[PDB]
């Protein structure tokens, strides 16, 4: 029933970072790069289905600047950049606000559903909005169905199409453009499908493009298994991208198909300590030097299904980069400290070559040099156990990050490769239900 079945819920956030970044062409003096600190909350409002087929959904957050230093750099990402519009970003400030990030019809009958709207990705293909606390959001719709086997295994499938987007950070949408920000992309689509074999193993893929410019490809096999009694995960990941400008200008930005592969295990270790191995592969041939998961090149402008994600600061994700991360999370439950959780995790990567050409080569770029990079963090977590504030979690996350070159950032024919960090986070989130 289209009121019975409503839910309202929504949060309280709370975040506080200091980042320094070493900057070597000032004598490498780790300057303030982010420092701040910065309210969230939001209201989520999900209707029921009318006749089981009609459903409304409509949600806001706002975001109210606490501290800021006045040598933290912009935007920040949990304010809302001073700038509406992503393809406008003019890196000068940050601001409070109220943003509108759901707002949807959704629709169900029988096998097939729908949703359209402000809306984000929520099947099978491999748009995807960012994530702050709260979600970017798709001027668009989806669509897509599911078909159960039985013990055969099940299909899903859908397809997306948009044409404007915003990040949490923007308070208005903007249209899609090629790298030069001014050559338009006129909408993004997706297509992915998913097939669980209700034997553990799962197979996943997707295509998608941007409109006269990008293709995209993501697949994904995984599976687990159980030893000494508890599961060990395993997966194959590729990500695939190709670009339609191959002549050299601003908005050629690939050669030939450039791609990400991963392989990842996870394991539950004496019921007590979350283990991680991680690698990926990248080949990024080309003018940008990078692989991107997303379909329009600009920052901010769209997002992409990547299931990677080590909270180590960089993304390892330069041309040719080998990386490797281990990851640890130790439940603290049987020192009586139930909620209480400390992490630790470090990544090695290798290989890094930049750009394979350059229009305005600087003074240290070289086709064929090589770098490396490396990380670790610590990770503490709690979360309330009982009472009043039951759910409510405090997170505390330490970086160092270590450019093993001391190119500048940014420079080199390295596009998306920085200097060395310091990065540390605290944040609290305190979820709530109206009804
Ligand atoms: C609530 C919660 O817990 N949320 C997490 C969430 O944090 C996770 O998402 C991750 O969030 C962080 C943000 O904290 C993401 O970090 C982003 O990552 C970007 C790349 O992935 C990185 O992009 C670079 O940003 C630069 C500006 O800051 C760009 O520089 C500009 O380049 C222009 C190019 O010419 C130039 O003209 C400008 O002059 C230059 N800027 C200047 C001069 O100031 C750069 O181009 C850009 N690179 C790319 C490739 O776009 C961001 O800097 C970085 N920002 C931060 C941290 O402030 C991280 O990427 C997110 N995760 C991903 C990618 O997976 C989320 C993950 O699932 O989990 C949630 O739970
Ligand atoms: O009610 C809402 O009140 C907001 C607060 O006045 C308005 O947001 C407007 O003003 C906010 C604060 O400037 C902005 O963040 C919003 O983007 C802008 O739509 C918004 O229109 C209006 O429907
Ligand atoms: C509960 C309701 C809370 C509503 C808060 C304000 O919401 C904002 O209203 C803007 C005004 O409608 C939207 O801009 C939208 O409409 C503008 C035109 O008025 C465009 O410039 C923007 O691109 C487009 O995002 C914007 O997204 C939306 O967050
Ligand atoms: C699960 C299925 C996942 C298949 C992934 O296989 C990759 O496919 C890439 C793309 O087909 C190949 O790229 C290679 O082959 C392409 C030609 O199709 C070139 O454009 C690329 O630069 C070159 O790295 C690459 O060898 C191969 O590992
Ligand atoms: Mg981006
Ligand atoms: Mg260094």
């Amino acid at each position: 029933g289209f009121i019975d079945d409503s839910t309202l819920t929504g949060g309280i956030y709370y975040w506080q970072r200091e980042r320094d970044r070493k900057d070597v062409t000032d004598g490498d003096k780790y300057k303030t790069n982010l420092s701040h600190s910065t309210w969230n909350a939001n209201l989520d409002f999900q209707s029921g289905y009318a006749a089981d087929m009609f459903g409304l959904d409509i949600a806001a957050f706002t975001a109210i600047e606490m501290a800021e230093n006045g040598d933290s750099s912009h935007p920040n990402e949990i304010a809302f950049s001073k700038s509406n519009k992503a393809y406008d970003e003019d890196w000068s400030g940050d601001k409070s606000g109220i943003s509108l990030y759901k707002a949807a019809a959704k629709f169900k009958y029988g096998p097939v559903w729908a949703r359209a709207g402000y809306i984000q990705p929520t099947g099978q293909t491999l748009l995807a909005p960012h994530w702050s606390f709260m979600p970017g959001t798709y001027q668009g719709a989806e669509a897509g169905a599911n078909f159960d086997y039985g013990d055969a295994g099940a299909l899903s499938f859908s397809y997306m199409w948009t044409n404007e987007y915003k990040a949490p950070w923007h308070l208005e949408m903007d249209e899609f453009y090629q790298n030069d920000k001014t050559t338009k992309v006129d909408y993004l689509h997706s297509f992915g499908a998913k097939y669980d074999f209700k034997n553990n193993f799962v197979l996943e893929a997707a295509f998608g493009q941007a409109e006269g410019y990008i293709d995209q490809y993501f697949a994904k096999a995984s599976y687990k298994f159980d030893i000494a009694g508890s599961p060990l995960t395993t997966s194959y990941q590729f990500y695939g991208t190709r670009d339609k400008v191959d002549d050299r200008s601003v908005n050629d930005l690939y050669d030939g198909t450039a791609w990400l592969q991963a392989l990842t295990f996870g394991y539950r270790a004496a019921d007590v300590v979350d283990l991680r191995l991680e690698g990926t592969w990248v080949k990024a041939d080309g003018q940008q030097g990078y692989f991107l998961q997303r379909m329009t090149p600009t920052y901010a402008s769209s997002n992409g299904r990547l299931d990677i994600w080590w909270d180590n600061r960089s993304d390892f994700n330069a041309n040719g980069e080998k990386a490797v991360f281990f990851g640890a999370m130790y439940d603290l439950k049987n020192w009586n400290l139930p909620g209480f959780a400390i992490g630790a995790s470090y990544v090695y990567a290798w290989d890094a070559k930049p750009a394979t050409w350059q229009s305005n080569p600087d003074a240290y770029y070289d086709k064929n040099r090589t770098i490396e990079e490396s990380a670790y963090s610590l990770d503490a977590v709690y979360t309330i156990q009982d009472g009043r504030a039951k759910g409510t979690m405090f997170k505390l996350h330490f970086t160092e990050y270590d450019n093993h070159s001391d190119i500048p950032s940014w420079g080199g024919g390295y596009g998306n490769i920085f200097q060395d960090e310091r990065d540390v986070k605290f944040m609290v989130i305190a979820p709530f239900t109206i009804f």
